[PDB]
């Protein structure tokens, strides 16, 4: 293509974050089972959400512009994983009640 | 009281670089330079992308704070928030 310092509230975003299904999905692919942020590409992100490919892809794209995950290149391939703001936005999950995931 | 200081230049240099979420952000300001409100389908009808990518995009902008949404009766109408702004604004100049 052509065409190549903010007090955020994070409390807020994890209450939009928890009342849409694909974007929480996204957001927790990233924390494993031992509550570690863990490294993926989309392909692995999309294979543990059941919801379309271009639906997650975007998500996942969309996640990394806002800053909630860093990007690392490896040959063609792309490997995400959480950033600092990603993980606090995480924290604020804690005790938070959750309405079908 | 759980806040986060964010790096708007960072944002701004990520969004500017990705062709859909350029588009997608600057599909609220009209050919004119004013905001203006959109639904998800004319979002969609401005890009040259699929659906479901426009919408997923729309959806995660709304997630993170760069639009607000209105409800008018049963559909979503969506407008740049301030952050929306301030971003937009790192583009300006």
């Amino acid at each position: 293509h052509h065409h190549h310092f903010y007090t955020l509230n994070i409390a807020e975003i994890a209450e939009r974050i928890g009342n849409d299904d694909c974007a929480y999905q996204v957001l927790m692919a990233f924390i494993n089972e031992n509550g570690e942020a863990q490294m993926l590409n989309k392909t692995a992100v999309a294979e543990m959400i059941q919801l379309s490919k271009p639906t997650v892809f975007a998500t996942v794209n969309s996640f990394y512009c806002a800053g909630y995950i860093d990007e690392t290149r490896v040959g063609r391939s792309k490997i995400y994983t959480l950033s600092d703001l990603g993980v606090e936005i995480v924290e604020c999950f804690k005790q938070k009640a959750m309405e079908m995931r």
